[PDB]
């Protein structure tokens, strides 16, 4: 039965769902690792045990632990990120949609979610994939992996909780994908990882990481880079963090064995509970328990790895949104709210600026407002708000990657660069938002296509070429189709193109400017103060 | 007779010049101090003996000692600023040109002429008082001071070379006009002093020394100001740069009275010859003496004057040029050349802004860089060489302008700012260079209204335009007629205008920006580096 397919870890019955007056083969829930639960926690994830019989994948599985969401209880906007099946630390498994008939060696894609590293589900309603899958004759495969403190506190040293298990999960899943995606109709030797936010972090991260780079072919990374500020902490950081955790748990602190066995009898929730207090600085885009450089699974800093070319050689496609910083304003910067206009006055854009930029001193957090503020009319309130919005964006999302991408092109095989700038018409979130951080993915994994979700027409146009680009670039390395064509990104010219319903255009060196500040100056200004 | 007048210190007897189809009388190389020659040099000014008989003030008198400009010979744009009668060390005289007939009490404006402390003569052709003082009816005087060494070495605690003497040169200039302008025909309580550069930073620098503000009664400043980064220095190193003039000549160094007494002995060309090796830094739009801060003429720092409130409060009317730095950058930094076009490398861009910036570390350089490069094309030829040229403009003119001009409107009675931004048809330098530093001169001095000097009409008219404001506003405080307005400059509109033969325009802010960075955020990094 094309249902019934029989992996290297047992068999497993999938089943058929519908898709635009159609159907696919779907098998959830399948299990690539033991839980993680008990004196596992924290502990780097093991294989799965192999099992007789059937497993049932006809249904998806539970949704890691973690802090859930509530500032517009019964907001679509907010609650269609939060996990929407029960919560649990036994949730390692990973989902496949494989087109029907099923395919004898086709192109895989991964997704990886991400937010911040505390929280994602590959369950949510916009990462169905059987609408990519389904139009492109592709084998789609999400995992998951644990987050929050219960996939990266790290105590480095300590074998009990060393830190980076929730990038060893997503490991574990890609290396179950690449031992047995051949009996879908996957090609393991044709493997795109792509993910958002920490997603996309996660993607660079496995770049890099010499024990993943065979696990996978090519890479897709959507607002979010390994080098992002956010991204990863020092080993100290780490344990600093994973003490005060402690500390808020009343722990014994004695030894990091004292510490992890306190841990592990807290229940989950009183973990997420004050998970949040463990952060050193009053600040926005930043989150608790995210990688650790550990010399393991990272060997050297990020930059020394970047800069000796250490990391896997291929093609990459990637990009950025207009307006990442604006969810992250509205969350926690003064002045900021989801029903108002949220023009800012002059002081909480300093205030802004001060939690956008935690790590920095006074002279850093002058020369910010000096490079964001229109000195001939600095108390506009939209242009305090965008310059913020901007601020916050440039700083955590889009800087940090066109370093990535610049770094990368060196030693690269070929780089296919982005801008989505493309505000959906049928969002519930305030216009001063603008283009979301993460809200490509709704046109990544093919929305657009479902009437029932009123997209215009010409969103679902962007949605098919958006998905056709994606999915050749997986089968070819090559977004084009062997129409205007979306050029490669060379060190010299360095051009990209914008994804918008309008006639697409080619532009060159994507914020330039705000990123030579952000990349260059600011940091030496830092280190010099 | 018309032709003769009695002065306090002695009669004397003018000559009748024609001008403009008509006559105006002409009392040209009036005496005001002592010819300090010999033992005199380097000391402060002596007043003129009463002389018996009439004193010839019928030609005009010698230029002080000072470099001349050889860099194009022959060529009449440099040439044109050089002094142009022979020079000597009894350079002590002042001009005067009277209506005819003769006034009885009205508007009097003294010229200070300014080539950064080290040059300038009140005989130069755009200095020619007779067609202001005729077509306005006021009585126009030029008084002379001692440059380079003559007036400004500096040996603090010395008696005998104090530093500042050129500015008491002209304080007793002022002080002659005072007790004898009545004579005249000019009323001493409705004088206004105005000067250009060195001459604009000298009108400021009697507006907050003490013992000048009862000499005269409001001040125009053109293209410089008290705090300008070139117009003075600490007593350290202006001793430090007097005894290194000595080390040049192989003078005595054992003490002050040992140097002084070298130096004195020196033929003036000898000092003038070395006078540029004394520069602690390679730069440009710095020179050798000047002003010194010795607790004496200033009480204290300027900035710490400025903030207290420490100077005179009237009204002053003061602008600056579009290309202020472009002349600078022509006699001084790689890259540019007279009869080129002149576009920059991206090279000798950074060298430029070394050159502009001497007491910048790197980082500092590195911001300049920064906010004045096109990211988005930096190998822009044109924009690197009009980057410098704003870089030198804002810096050493307009920046330090717009900050004294902001402390002095919060004590002042009445503020208005320009900025002259039209090139002359009959300019003789090359256009990259743009509305060059002391070419607005010329159309305060009207000159376009000599029809053998081939300006259009549209420059005749702004010509009579500008000495309007300037006459008005030295008799009334106020530039405006009793037309478009030229509105009033407030701490909290800034309102300022335009200059040109186009309509007039009001703005606000000027170049805000760049003095943000200039004059806040610069000092701050360089002082926390
Ligand atoms: C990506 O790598 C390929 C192969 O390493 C590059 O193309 C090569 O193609 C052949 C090998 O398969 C060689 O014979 C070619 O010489 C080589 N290409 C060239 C002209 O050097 C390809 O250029 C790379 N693409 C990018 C964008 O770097
Ligand atoms: C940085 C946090 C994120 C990112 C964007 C949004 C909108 C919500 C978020 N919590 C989230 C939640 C679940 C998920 O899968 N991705 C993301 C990505
Ligand atoms: C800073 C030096 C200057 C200024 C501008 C020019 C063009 C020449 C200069 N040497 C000069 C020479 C004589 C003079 O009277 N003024 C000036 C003003
Ligand atoms: C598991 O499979 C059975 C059929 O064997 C069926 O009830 C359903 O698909 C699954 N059970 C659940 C989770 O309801
Ligand atoms: C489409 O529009 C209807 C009615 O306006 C609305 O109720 C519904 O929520 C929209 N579709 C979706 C995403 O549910
Ligand atoms: C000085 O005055 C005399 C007349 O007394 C006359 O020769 C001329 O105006 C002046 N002399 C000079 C400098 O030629
Ligand atoms: C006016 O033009 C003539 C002829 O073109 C030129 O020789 C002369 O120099 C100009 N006028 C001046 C400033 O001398």
């Amino acid at each position: 039965s094309e249902l019934l397919v029989n992996t290297k870890s047992g068999k497993v019955m999938g089943t058929r769902v519908p898709v635009l007056s159609s159907h696919i083969s779907a098998f959830l829930g399948i299990p690539f690792a033991e839980p993680p639960v008990g004196n596992m926690r924290f502990r780097r994830p093991e294989p799965k045990k192999p099992w007789s019989g059937v497993w049932n994948a006809s249904t998806y599985p539970n949704n890691c632990q973690q802090y859930v969401d509530e500032q517009f209880p019964g907001f679509s906007g907010s609650e269609m990120w939060n996990p929407n099946r029960e919560m649990s630390e036994d949730c390692l498994y990973l989902n496949i949609w494989v087109p029907s008939p099923r395919p004898k060696s086709t192109t895989v894609m991964v997704w990886i979610y991400g937010g911040g590293f505390y929280s994602g589900s590959s369950t949510l309603d916009v990462y169905n994939g059987k609408y990519l899958a389904y139009t492109e004759e592709v084998v789609l495969v999400s995992l998951s992996y644990r987050v929050g403190a219960f996939g990266f506190l790290a105590l480095h040293g300590s074998q009990e909780a060393p830190g980076n298990v929730g990038l060893l999960d997503q490991r574990m899943a890609l290396q179950w994908v690449h031992d047995n995606i051949q009996f879908f109709g996957g090609d393991p030797k044709t493997v795109t990882i792509f993910g958002e936010s920490a997603g996309g972090a996660s993607v660079g991260m496995h770049i890099l990481s010499p024990g993943s780079r065979d696990l996978f072919r090519r890479a897709i990374l959507q607002s979010g880079s390994p080098n992002c500020p956010w991204a990863s902490v020092s080993v100290a950081e780490g344990r600093r963090r994973a003490v005060e955790l402690g500390r808020n748990l009343n722990c014994n602190l004695n030894s990091d064995e004292e510490l992890i066995h306190c841990l592990r009898e807290k229940k989950p929730q009183e973990l997420i509970d004050v998970e949040w207090n463990v952060l050193p600085f009053d600040s926005i885009f930043r989150f608790s328990f995210v990688p650790v450089i550990d010399g393991e699974f990272f060997p050297t800093s990020l930059e020394s790895m970047l800069n000796s070319g250490n990391f896997k050689k291929t093609q990459i496609l990637l990009g950025v949104n207009k307006d990442e910083g604006s969810f992250f304003l509205l969350y926690g910067a003064p002045g900021f709210s989801k029903d108002s206009e949220s023009k800012i006055s002059r002081e909480d854009f300093m205030s802004g600026v001060k939690l956008s930029v935690p790590h920095a001193n006074d002279l850093g957090l002058d020369a910010v407002t000096l490079q964001y503020t229109d000195w001939m009319d600095d108390n506009n309130g939209i242009k305090n708000r965008d310059g913020l919005d901007d601020i916050v964006g440039d700083h955590n999302v889009i800087c940090p990657l066109m370093h990535f991408v610049n770094k990368y092109t060196k030693f690269g095989n070929g780089t296919y660069l982005y801008f989505f700038n493309h505000r959906a018409s049928n969002l519930v979130w305030p216009e001063w938002m603008g283009v979301i951080h993460g809200y490509e993915i709704e046109f990544v994994f093919g929305l657009p296509l479902v009437k029932e979700l009123n997209y215009t027409a010409e969103e679902e146009a962007l949605s098919r070429r958006i998905m056709h680009y994606w999915a050749t670039f997986a089968k070819t390395g090559n977004p084009n189709e062997p129409e205007s064509k979306w050029p490669l990104f060379t060190t010299k010219e360095q051009k990209f193109i914008d994804l918008n319903t309008e006639p697409m255009k080619v532009h060159q060196r994507l914020r330039v400017q705000m990123c030579v500040f952000w990349n260059q100056f600011l940091p030496k200004l830092l280190n010099a103060t």
